[PDB]
């Protein structure tokens, strides 16, 4: 048990260490909504303005994930080309779970590059259908009220997926895997918390929307 | 007139040895349509793997784009911010207009790893709308039946814009431009094509769409 119980811890503690924005600061920031001045700017923006702001921050939001697999434990342990396919099959699949944190359900609102916006913030991208799966993907996941420790957990079994293409060392993956779903279980049923797992969204939904 | 007709032979030369893709060669492949297997295949992948794609043909093509502005006389000569400026204003204005050269007006598609596809190649990506002005955006430019040497020098004049904003040294940025311009116009006449003038889009329509 205190095997399972350090990987919980270190599994956790590798997320505080890289979550990029703390909750704490995205919750004290609600009450800071972009005006209707500051929404026209973003509207008034080029198509392809918006689209490089976006990938910049999905880009920037990529680079913290991979340093959250550098510390899952067993991971670096994996070969080169087994931890390329995982992060290039899972790392933006984090990315989303971890937008649900900037995400307020009271308003319908996200944040993003210093406050609080709907989707009419990016309209100027041409992406209306894009995004709206996004807040929906996100207002699905706000309803969970996952807690960081949670988050921790769940992402690192979105990243740890045996099943991906391309893997070489599947076994070693699996260990890696079951070790995790294990610990998710754990702290789970220690924490009265088991009725979200029937509730996560299933393995496909993280990418096509 | 070999000061001017010199200026048209290096701008086109330069576009040569940049156009990335030949046009002999986009041409010879429009008979290779995607299949519908293939089609689904695409259908079928992730928001962020389209995105993703995307998002790398672009920024690739950007990178020519810049090598087309290292080589017009001239532009190495402005101050270095007036060379960020211009190619951050226009670069990818440029690599719009160069897609058209990709797009087969005859039946509606456009050239896109390996085959011709039409916007339903997309519709992963949730950007509907940006990407039907892409291909209508396309479709009126190659109603004008641009030559290369036309592409060559409307893309220069397209980057080279002395009322982009943040421009320091605007009246060295003038000078070239209006060279760039007075060349368009001697090869459009000598060559029968000044009906297209009338015809090109407007400055802004570049961009928002
Ligand atoms: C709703 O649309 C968006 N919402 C976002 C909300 C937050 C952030 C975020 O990166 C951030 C960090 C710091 C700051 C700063 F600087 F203000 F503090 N601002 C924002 C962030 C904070 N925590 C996690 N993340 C990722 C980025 C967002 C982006 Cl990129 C978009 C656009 C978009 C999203 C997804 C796709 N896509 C394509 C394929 C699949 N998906 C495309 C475009
Ligand atoms: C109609 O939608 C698209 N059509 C494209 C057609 C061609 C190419 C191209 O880059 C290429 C090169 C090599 C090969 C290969 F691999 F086969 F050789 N394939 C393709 C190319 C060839 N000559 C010039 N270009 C640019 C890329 C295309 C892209 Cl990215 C899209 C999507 C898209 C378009 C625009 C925005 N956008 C965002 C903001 C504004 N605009 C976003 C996404």
């Amino acid at each position: 048990l205190t095997e399972i119980e350090h990987l919980v811890q270190s599994v956790c503690k590798s997320y505080r260490e890289t979550c990029q924005l703390r909750l704490e600061d995205l919750l004290r920031q609600r009450s800071n909504i972009f005006s209707r001045e500051e929404v026209t700017g973003y509207q008034r923006k080029s198509m392809w303005e918006m689209w490089e702001r976006c990938a910049h921050h999905l880009t920037e939001a990529i680079q913290y994930v991979v340093e959250f697999a550098k510390r899952l434990s067993g991971f670096m342990e994996l070969c080169q080309n087994d931890q390329i396919v995982l992060l290039k099959a899972g790392a933006m699949e984090v990315v989303l779970v971890r937008m649900c944190r900037a995400y307020n359900a009271d308003n319908r609102t996200v944040f993003f590059e210093g406050k609080y916006g709907g989707m009419e913030l990016f309209r100027a991208l041409g992406c209306s259908e894009l995004i709206s799966s996004i807040f929906d993907f996100s207002h699905s996941l706000s309803a969970l009220h996952f807690s960081e420790d949670e988050i921790a957990l769940y992402t690192a079994l979105v990243l740890i997926n045996a099943h991906r293409p391309g893997l070489q060392e599947k076994r070693k993956v699996e260990q890696l895997q079951y070790n995790l779903e294990l610990a998710f279980h754990h702290h789970l049923h220690k924490t009265h918390r088991q009725s979200i797992l029937a509730k996560l969204p299933p393995k496909g939904k993280l990418r096509s929307l």
